[PDB]
């Protein structure tokens, strides 16, 4: 049998997920229900139609005043806002997959559960006692007899992989890291209220400055560097990828070339699939729907002084994270006991 | 310095209006109140920030602990969801002026007077039988009777002032009417959930078609145009500043350059400091601030068939608009019985 | 079985060369690139491109002067000057000549003389030259047609349901509006140009541009001469346009019918040119569509019973592109 | 006195030039002549309407068939693609603001000398051994008898400034930088034909990594800092102001408030007007026209192992770098031997 998987929140990763999922190679998953505030006609429309990815290439109609059907599959499309009233025990729902980005944090996750629901993957960094995962870093730690993790946030995918690189090959004593990342819906399109006055401004019009939590979250899934990183975001006016630019003071004196090495060496044996060198001199779009959590742009790659090493590593946001919350999920179907 | 107002609502049109109060000589109005659920705090920074009109040219500091000086000026930031509980009794209020986009109709914008004050106009269309104005065309019909009135929608303002002029000297058999407009607050920056399946779509990155009630509103301010037009809108990656395009049938034969004179009449007569004739070659950031509801481009004029013409029109959505409002509030101060 | 030679290797000859590539057994072989920038750029912005994105296939250089494309070999050349052009000594036929420069005959012509026997100049074309928007009077291309004009991406999609209106309601007079994206005309920032309007920053403004699209209807439809005009309006978008049309017709009418009009030709006389949409969509889902014009259903509107205002969405490069390869095709068929 | 001044490239930086001069009071120059591949036509109306500045708040108006008159003082208009041909030496020019871009060695910048003019400000880096300066940085060493000076890059006159207080403060040891710069004319507006692929790409539309020869740069005005910083860049999708990303390793060890006391202490003293730091959270339009080289985001600064430095500094680089050019000019023009 096959694993039952419901999507609260059917937005940005909520959708991506979905593509990702359809272009899997026999997912031991079956995703059956979506929830969201808005009925099928939404969840349709906007799963056939997008501005980023493009148009879905499959049968997306609606199937019914309660479901959406795609390629022949039926998925049910509840509504909502309160996750301890979804049909979660119901529907034999197993995996919740947890986009809504406001249940992130353990009693709000554990809703699902309560509902019916045996297990939640929130799609964002937890809060709580909630364990946190990256995949090709530490997921295989997971433990099935947790029902609630975290995927993380997309950078600290993309900053996770290669600092693991940099740290046990040359021993990252300290560093700083900033991503130039893509504006998300947090954000407002025109001067608006916010809670933060700097993501208040004209989204598409501005260098937003923003604090991250990644230099400090990647501690979780890389222990040895507890208190080592640090860094910020500037929000640009693209709508999607991003790319993160670290700086660290390795231990072990080196040289541009010789890092570089380390990463192709990485992206073929233990990262292989979640990293990548490019040697191509290309630009964000060009790595629209990579299925790498972080590709390192080998040309701009920098050494000052033989022990402070620069590395710039690109990363699809949207795309990129949603493949890896799908690879998390089979890790936890294949370790359902 | 007369007349006490309150903003209800300190979004992009409120902070417009604030501005361009802030900017006349002698004014009738004196501004003492502005209800933002925000805070001070926001309030205070998104006056002085503007991504659009730049940053404000005036000393904007807090003021106690509930209030901010502009100029010296005290304004009141009071914050409350429900119009209904609003201090207006109890500051003094006269006028109220309507920016939420939520309080449309009688019994929503009428809550203000519940709460104390005399009169509201509301920076939108209204809804049902609410007196609607558009100063140059028929603001002088406004009745010191009518507690809640209407300014009618920005595109409705850059129309009326010149299908006035093309109804009166040509007689308008019917048109129809397209505007390319920047994207408002009511688009997503993303793909995402929205009544309007067009308007869910990423804002800054589209062409996005969408209804528009401007035509038929026309008729209300020019009763000889009832059913006569029609239209729709192409919102636009520009966040300020549209263009309106209309095509009419005349019933006396014409051609372009009297059309064109025939608008520059208007100019320096019954419509000076309302309509305008640009004859540069200019593009829309060109008519960011403009204090005209609508400029001819008169290159842009063409006549076909001795009948059938076509007038493009310039107009700032969010400044002209709003300078519109403290006019259409300056003839209600000064018609106070 | 053709030698084909693009002139000019910019949006639309990289996009022609694409749609090409995708035709599954063209008449046409491309034999030769001829760009002002050397084979390494020209290799690199065939593979990636921020419009059309990764060309799927294999685009590595072969040689300092061609590159090969998915097995085949395409040589690279570089002048300034067609005249200077190996058109002779590669035997090329027809030409592609998308430059923006040569689109006369005293300059298109330097092709012909210096090898190809026919061009195709991928925009409008000065004075008395041939004119052709397929689907409207491609097939009164005589072989006798040395040098033939596929008009502009707005033309290509204004004619065909021009068309379709005069042939079901008779066009009386008509306005015409294109609500444009930019394109490589317009300066990134405020900078020296003739058209003052074309100097301002393409990306931050709404830039009023003057336009054929419109009178040219009346070369590929003779019918409509002295009635259509309009102008374009550029807009922060690099790729995707809408022609917003409003016609006069005799024949009383009312939306619905001028859609059932249109949807029929979509199916007949008009089956891969024109297409007739039901979905709220936007720009972006137009992106690589093959119909030179798509009308948006919902919002056709009828005023007067005689007032016609249709919408109608087109990919100005892709789209264009197609039918470029098209009028190829038209070219290669009818070859004496 | 009163030098007379021509500007040879009446772009970007020769138009913000042009209205940075004519805001000044008390002005030892005299703007009188214009160079460009357009003439009088292109240079009236483009000096008057501005998509990133405004229109010019002044009466601008052609005059003649070669020449314009701003606020009646007329400007003489010429256009010839080689300086060798200018009429300087009866126009009895003096000092010439090279802003074309493409006469930046002494072989080229030397045809205005071969022309009559005396003295040339390459508004760029110079090729070879041009001598640089950095206004607030070692302007001050600028020599009378050097006939051609470069104002170096827009970048570098940001980075100096709070270099130099770093390295004064705490002592460099070594650094990387990363400047997320707005795009400028030399990117293509869609893909196209570029001696650099990745400025090659659409410009709006991406993050387009790019060299940079700053991080070097700086060691000419300031040699301590030679062989000690290297650094890339990262264009986007904004159309005007910059900001750099600078991390570097200090000898003394320090924390994010004595670095800002530091900054604000030069802001105040030796770097008065030439440096600021912002204490508000700001993006960043909020910067467009700042009078400032460099202004540092004070809440940014991080310090990770005591002597990890990492500071924020933005700078509008059109607008900010013409005002250091006429700072240059007033200094060549005070040293007028
Ligand atoms: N876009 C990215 O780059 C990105 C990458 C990685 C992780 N994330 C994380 O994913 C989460 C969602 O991000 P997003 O970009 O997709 O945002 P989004 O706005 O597109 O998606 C949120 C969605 O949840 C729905 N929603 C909101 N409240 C709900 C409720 N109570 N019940 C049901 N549905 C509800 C919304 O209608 C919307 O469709 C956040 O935690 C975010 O930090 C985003
Ligand atoms: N943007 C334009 O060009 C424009 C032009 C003319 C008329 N209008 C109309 O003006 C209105 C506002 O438009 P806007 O663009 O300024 O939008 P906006 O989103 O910037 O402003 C709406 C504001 O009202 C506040 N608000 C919402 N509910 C409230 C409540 N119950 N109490 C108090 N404040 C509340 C919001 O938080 C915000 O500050 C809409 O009706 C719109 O159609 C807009
Ligand atoms: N982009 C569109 O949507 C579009 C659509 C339809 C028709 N067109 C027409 O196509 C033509 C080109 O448009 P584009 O968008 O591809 O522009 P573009 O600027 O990208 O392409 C012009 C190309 O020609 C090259 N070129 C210029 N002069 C040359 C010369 N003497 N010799 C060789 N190569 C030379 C350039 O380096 C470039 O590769 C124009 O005539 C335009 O009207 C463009
Ligand atoms: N915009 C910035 O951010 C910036 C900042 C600092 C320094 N700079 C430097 O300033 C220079 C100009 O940059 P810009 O952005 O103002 O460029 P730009 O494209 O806006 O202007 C260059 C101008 O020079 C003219 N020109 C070119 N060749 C010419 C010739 N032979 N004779 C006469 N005029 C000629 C052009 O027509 C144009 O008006 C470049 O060297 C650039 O590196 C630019």
């Amino acid at each position: 049998a096959k694993l039952k998987v419901a999507i609260n929140g059917f937005g940005r990763i909520g959708r991506n997920f979905l593509r990702c999922w359809h272009g899997r190679k026999d997912s031991p998953l079956d995703i059956i229900a979506i929830n969201d505030t808005g009925g099928v006609k939404q969840a349709s429309h906007l799963l056939k139609y997008d501005s980023t990815l493009g148009i879905f290439d499959a049968d997306v109609k609606p199937s019914g005043e309660t479901a959406i059907s795609v390629d022949g599959k039926i998925i049910q499309v509840v509504s909502n806002r309160n996750p301890s009233l979804l049909p979660w025990k119901e529907l034999g729902i197993d995996i919740v997959i947890e986009g809504t980005g406001v249940f992130v944090d353990r009693e709000g996750a554990g809703k699902h559960i309560e509902a019916g629901a045996k297990k939640v993957i929130i799609t964002a960094p937890g809060k709580g006692d909630i364990p946190t995962y990256v995949v090709g870093v530490n997921a295989d730690a997971y433990s099935h007899d947790e029902p609630i993790i975290s995927n993380a946030s997309c950078t600290t995918n993309c900053l996770a992989p290669f600092v693991k690189v940099l740290d046990q090959k040359f021993g990252i004593i300290k560093g700083t890291m900033t991503t130039t990342h893509s504006y998300t819906g947090d954000q407002r399109l025109l001067d608006a209220s916010h809670r933060d006055l700097r993501r208040a401004r004209a989204a598409a019009l501005n260098i937003v400055p923003t604090s991250t939590g990644a230099a400090k979250a990647v501690a979780l899934v890389l222990p040895n560097l507890k208190g080592k990183l640090n860094g910020i975001a500037l929000r640009v006016p693209t709508p999607n990828v991003s790319v993160v630019d670290l700086v660290v003071q390795v231990s072990k004196k080196t040289f541009a070339e010789e890092v570089n090495a380390a990463f192709r060496d990485s992206a073929e044996k233990e990262l292989k699939g979640i990293l990548d060198v490019c040697d191509e001199p290309l630009v964000s779009v060009d790595f629209r729907c990579s299925d790498f959590s972080t590709t390192i742009d080998s040309s701009l790659t920098m050494v000052m002084g033989d022990d402070m090493v620069k590395v710039i590593a690109w990363y699809d946001n949207e795309w990129g994270y949603s493949q890896r919350v799908v690879d998390l999920a089979d890790i936890v179907a294949n370790n359902w006991k």
